[PDB]
């Protein structure tokens, strides 16, 4: 599987044409699963999941979607609360692709979008796997904005290589993962005009008139499906205390925490994460 072989585009309607880029794999597998990546600078489906995608595609029909504002999806300068906006785009994609009820795997901002989708279009979301998710998290102990969120904001204001590297270093427990090559690669993607534009629009959308749509910890008691929360013990973006309200109030919740793991569980605990996900989604 390559970036190019799996690449797909769809045009959906969200207050007008919206181009969504995604990656498709495991065609011919019975159960479809949608992956939604995080909202870091230069983040996209392939960057976030390329290696997980190969493994999951052995078991599932994988659709890894670049959320609007990211990757090769449209990067509008304006939109409503981000997760509701992205969930509307996803609903458009489901309808176009003829998807019924499908499980979703989402990390961070993508976890928030998965949850917003499951709440807004309840018939359409199956089991959820959420890694250090935004939206349904509320940091009962950590002062907000957290270290991770601050570093993202600082880059968005001052898009320097140094600031990007600073952000990446708080995504992981093992900082040796933040190589010069990774930094250089992510910076090239994160510092384009369209990307900076998008990032800004995203952060600010959480404080718009529909900000309550982002406060999903107030609503997830309504979720009827099993939900597997997965957290790195050392997550410095959406820290572990953020898991508690969701764990308490989602009737069929489970939580798995990995020690010696940061925000990027799908990278730092690759094997364990893939196995949990495969088992939970029933493969
Ligand atoms: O994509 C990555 O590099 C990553 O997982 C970063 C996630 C941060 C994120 O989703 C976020 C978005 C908005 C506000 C705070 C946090």
């Amino acid at each position: 599987l390559t970036f190019e072989s799996t690449s797909r585009f769809a045009e959906v309607d969200v207050d007008g044409p919206l181009k969504l880029h995604y990656h498709e794999a495991g065609v011919g597998n019975d159960q479809t699963v949608v992956l939604l990546h995080g909202g870091g600078p230069g983040a996209a489906s392939w960057t976030n999941f390329s290696r997980n995608i190969a493994v999951l595609a052995r078991h599932f029909h994988v659709l890894a979607v670049d959320q609007p504002g990211y990757g090769h999806s449209d990067k509008r300068a304006e939109h409503g609360q981000f997760n509701r906006y992205a969930a509307m785009a996803l609903k458009g994609l489901f309808d176009q692709l003829g998807l019924g009820r499908v499980p979703l795997v989402g990390n961070a901002l993508g976890g928030g979008t998965a949850v917003r989708f499951a709440l807004d279009y309840p018939a359409r979301a199956g089991r959820l796997v959420l890694m250090g998710p935004g939206g349904l998290s509320i940091n009962l102990f950590a002062p907000d904005p957290t270290e991770g969120v601050k570093r993202l904001s600082k880059f968005s204001v001052a898009p320097t290589r140094e600031n990007l590297e600073a952000f990446l270093r708080v995504m992981v427990y093992d900082k040796n993962l933040i190589t010069p090559e990774l930094v250089d690669q992510r910076f090239a993607l994160a510092s384009t005009p369209e990307s900076l534009t998008a990032t800004r629009a995203m952060g600010k959308s959480f404080a718009g008139a529909d900000f309550e749509a982002g406060m999903m910890w107030r609503e997830v008691y309504r979720l009827r499906q099993p939900v597997l929360l997965i957290w790195g013990r050392e997550d410095r973006v959406n820290p572990l205390d953020g898991a508690l309200v969701a764990l308490k109030t989602i009737p069929r919740a489970q939580l798995h925490v990995f020690g010696q793991c940061g925000h990027w569980v799908q990278v730092e605990k690759f094997d364990e994460f893939n196995k949990l996900t495969i088992e939970f989604l029933g493969g």
